[PDB]
């Protein structure tokens, strides 16, 4: 009968792509017809987000995504065609963590010197972002919120010639992912003072995380979602948040999202549903104290 | 006819872009049985009040006195407007106003030319205040930045008194403001005005260069004052109104009153103030392409 | 050598600033001490007001104010704390014309198809005003009882935000002040059918009155009002009534005037106050039947 | 020179202490080839302004015109500040407003000396408003306490607006406010002004006393408004400052100008100037110091 | 305890809010042996006579059974209030009825997925009628308008009738009523009702579905009768009238009673009782925000 | 080995410096290197304060303070070297409660007759304050709030001028702790109406509290906390928090503690985080209506 279909509201290639293929071949045993995997890209996710939140509310059309269709959107564009509050929660997939990345000559040695020296030089300290919004910039605006520092932005159209400047100096800091500065960190180019999760990275296992090192609050992972249209059944999305946390116990899917910096989460709905609340709340309380709404 | 001209200044009253026509039509009053109505209709970088007086009768009884925004920018700017500044029938300059170039002053240079350096051996690490995107202060950075080969890393403000501020304290390095904005604090050591960007010196603060004597001819960014009828009125109507505005700034307790708001008069005929109006158009088309802005 | 003082009882800028500033200017020649103006705005003119209605009635503190503590608030608020029919009158300075403002969609192109139009469609037109009480809603009212037409109201915390809709086709009528909407008018977002007066403004040379259109009894303008407190003395009342109608004779004054779209007055104390009786009654009237 | 005139107000637009400059400045102007600038510079008391003025060339184009604050007073008031009153260079005193006694009509008292026997037999039952610690109407108010020998209650307020709302509400008892603010309450009933601070009657109310008239001489408390140049500026550029300011002040529509505003014109030479505002400094430097005790 | 219970219901006879509570009288008066008052006064939206009970002594003998107006909101929306609602100490909800979105037949939509989707694509376009700000109607209006992010024009209405005229006659297009007032009209065709804000459809017109059930679980807007005691009852003497109610309101005739006012039982506990009341409180207090600016 | 040291951001000899030594003494069993305690006084506790903030967050050195420092400084100051958000609580030693204290002569003998007096005549009644921020302001408004009447705010530079004006009649309530007014009250010269607290307070066995008069939500304490460095492990918090509970539960503690109008709590180090949280919301709401 009929496929599943998966819309990945972004471009192929990337994490936001991955994981949701790798889930789809484990579970394509659970569908007679199959499961496709589409790349619907555009503004931010939301164009990929409209065509899903419109389908039937069946648990055949599902939205695979990081968190801007899910928690960020509604609070940072002036207006949406669709309401993140009424997606139907299936499961988180994974998370990964973001970090702060330095400049090697910023004459600092640690994340309590590197404070120390950005408070003692308000808005001489520049940090790189994605534009306004993204992720790298919501959590420079987390961090000097938490911190009570002010960081100069200088935003990028992407993560490539962010890290060019990082390493060239042109910029000081970069709040990246873990995926993408740690090679840059193993050959000397950058400095990784902190990961801003509950637990350290297997890509980096010496890399302390902010908690270590006595900012506990300072949590900032993207987590990849699975949600369904507004009106799916609570039992239509349990059958399929199972299907796909059963996908997720495998060692070799868990491998291939430790390789993409991830970490398997294949939570049930409702705790998948408690954790958008709350990343949703924590995000707006971030996009309001520091005025950015696109 | 006994019905009034209207003006229409698409900015909040007080500022520069009020002053400079309200002080005109006191003079040409005389011209106008009916009088003289100044209008502010605020709203969208002069947008909103541009349209209204876009879509006016061409009989030359409503003109619009602007900065220029909705005269020669905001076109190049904008994703989409309501109007073609391209089609405004051109009336007269009212005057000019010069931007200058204000460093901190810790900032560990004496001179334009060591300023350049210094910027030149640190790319992108000294910071300069701006009023957004496609503010004149924005694009006046911008010009200088592609003139000279210097990167400067941009810090918007929501107004001008938040980044004097910061300029002062040392948390942004350099400004493009304009001379009477800056010349207060310039004198009282808290900043330092490194050069005008204008043909001239400036006779609010005789001593301060310009680029031009500094070896940088082309750094050439002023606030030009306009005023421009909808489109269709004719090129007798318009000369007619630029005559009575040319006699008005004529005066020397005018010209006084614009000397205060560091203008100059100008009231240039309508041949002579459509070809500024497509050069400076040009110009800063060229500075927002190179900038992508 | 005592000052004249004159209360303002609204903010500074509007015409019901200028034109008692302009007026000031001229007769600062009578008074050795010169001549103060304030602004004391409150409560619709009547903070203010007050503050005159208890001055001493020596003429040398007077309240120059638009309608409302003049001819309205004591039919409209539920108590005052003055009486208007003891202001002692001084003069009307001018008066500024209020007008029919239609959004241009409407499928109505002079007065007299409107007023058609509106009766073959009972309460389907929106009209905009900004409360109950406020001069749109009057003048409204009044259009509504003599042309016997059926308007359906919507109200507007202020005229921005009315313009707004009338120009987006969200209402379709307001009965606005022509100073207003002139430059809408002009720009073609919004279209004035008539104005409420016995001339045409010279700010629109070109839109008729409601009286060359067979409806003379639409008589709504805003006008600019001088009274002293209770007990001045007619001659009093006089001698301040004589010095601003010279005032008001001089070209240029009567030019910034017009640039308000006001034109200028300068009436006997016993014109203004049959003026103001009329008015007065004429409201009172108009309140009564709406509010039915 | 062609560089305009100067005058920094450090205060906002719209009261008297810009209105007055204002005044003057328009009738300087013919004497200035480049015109008169006046800026607002608010911020802390004046001293913002203040600041601004004292770091500039001290060649008699920037000038300070200013109520007492950083003329007089703030150096005892404040802490630290970041210059020195006593170095500026007086150029003249353009007018006095002076304070006057306020009460609520409900005191049983009906004349001033009432009033203070009325005080005396009741110590610290009176209340009296403020502006705050170090503003006019607290210093005023404490001079009428050290001289009378009277104890009142004090209760601050943020402005004068909702001071004279509890003071005709009967929730303060007295306020020591500026004739021009509070004359027209006093006319509608709403308070009783009991006497005038100052030398003569003022013509806003011919009929209310001074202090003076009713054995108080002592009781002198005006707000002063004075124009000042940096330290440096030569006595000879002082003077002829002064000069051209006091034929502006003699006209006869400055005089009526100033009464509106409660204002008279004085316009005396920078010696009397100099000894004006070290008197005054020294009375307000002692109310302070025995207030603070 | 030969005291009869007194409950004032503040609105006037007639009403489901007076019917309600004369029926839950005719069931407790076995509970009191001085019998059972019902007094109705109205005025000022439920405050005057919510006033007289707040005063009243805290021995529950004297209770207020009221829809929300002086139980959840008028402390939100009036400016100020001589009691404060949320020192009522609960005694239970009575019973609820539902509000629903009615519409003019001629609108081109069939459902309430159309009609928000015709609402989003002409904004402002689609009129609403209110009782005035503050109302039920208007208040539901503004949580749809939130939640769908849609915008209406109001109009305004003395009262459900006038509203219902227009609506009718197509002189207004939507509007969000209870369903007891807009059924019989429903029934005839006179307008639409195409959703009922609850959480499950109401018995009145079982064929009309919730907002819950397509896809709008959101849109729960009820007007809730309410019992509550003055400050300071105690817990003990409130859950002793709950229970005498809930008895009550368990009787087979007085349920079929209350829906034929359109209303479901209740009968909640105090807890649970206070716990609804917050919420709504909670809730109404955001769409009063939200909506007035 | 090394003394556990407590900063107490205060001067010696008050009620902050006096409990914090009371439990050392019982604690120095538990430690072999004895307690030290400081007194570090200076700008509301921010001095001491910041003192602890940069120490190692080795259970060694620990701040024990009243409010200040703990809850309502960064809503209060324009800037703080240290984030009080970032403590690591550890315990809440003990509170003790403000009370409504007002001159004998107003004519009102309960709480309710006040707040009724006070509601007939706004801004008749004046209240005492130690300046913008003090507890007696930050109690005094959250009066305001909670019950709506409207006070007149007179500013002392201390206790002792405000009592001395309560007692003479020139101001007319005062919100001061229990143990600096119940002397006064037992003379006559004051009068208490009500304590700000969940029970009566054993000073005066006869008074009542806010919540037995229907305002409980009116609760109004100065509560003692212990909190440590940021980074402090929750498991040295619970060790220290355990010594200092047992050294809380002797009655003789009791007894001392009563004697500055203090009740002991040794709560854990989560009831403990919870209470500063409600705490610092809800003086921050105070703060910002107040101001406005």
């Amino acid at each position: 009968n009929q496929p599943l279909k998966i819309v990945v509201p972004f471009s192929a290639g990337g994490t936001a792509d991955v994981l949701p293929r790798l889930v789809a071949e484990k579970i394509r045993a659970d569908y007679a017809g199959g499961v496709i995997i589409e790349n619907k890209p555009g503004a931010g996710g939301n164009i990929g987000a409209d065509l899903v939140f419109r389908a039937p509310p069946d648990g055949m059309t599902v939205l695979a995504s990081p968190p801007g269709p899910i928690a960020i959107n509604h609070n940072l564009y002036q207006k949406l065609s669709f309401d993140p509050t009424r997606w139907v929660p299936v499961t988180i997939l994974a998370t990964v963590p973001n970090v702060l990345v330095i400049n090697p000559k910023l004459p600092v040695k640690s994340l309590g010197e590197f404070i120390a020296y950005a408070k003692a030089n308000p808005k001489k300290v520049t940090v790189a972002t994605q534009g306004d919004g993204s992720t790298s910039h919501l959590t420079a605006a987390m961090f000097m919120q938490l911190t009570g520092t002010e960081l100069t932005v200088i935003p990028y159209k992407g993560t490539a010639p962010a890290l060019i400047d990082l390493i060239g100096g042109n910029v000081d800091v970069f709040f990246d992912n873990i995926s993408s500065s740690a090679t840059y960190h193993q050959a000397g180019k950058v400095r990784i003072l902190a990961v801003a999760d509950e637990q350290r990275s297997q890509i980096l296992p010496q890399v302390p995380t902010f908690a270590e090192q006595q900012w506990p609050a300072m949590q900032a992972v993207t987590f990849f979602s699975v949600v369904a249209p507004p009106g799916t059944s609570a039992e239509i999305a349990q059958k399929l948040q199972k299907q796909m946390a059963l996908a997720l116990s495998s060692n070799d899917i868990r491998k291939h999202f430790q390789e993409q910096g991830a970490v398997p989460c294949g939570w049930d709905p409702s705790k998948t549903a408690q954790f958008i609340r709350q990343e949703t709340e924590k995000w707006k309380k971030v996009l309001k104290a520091a005025n950015v709404k696109l």
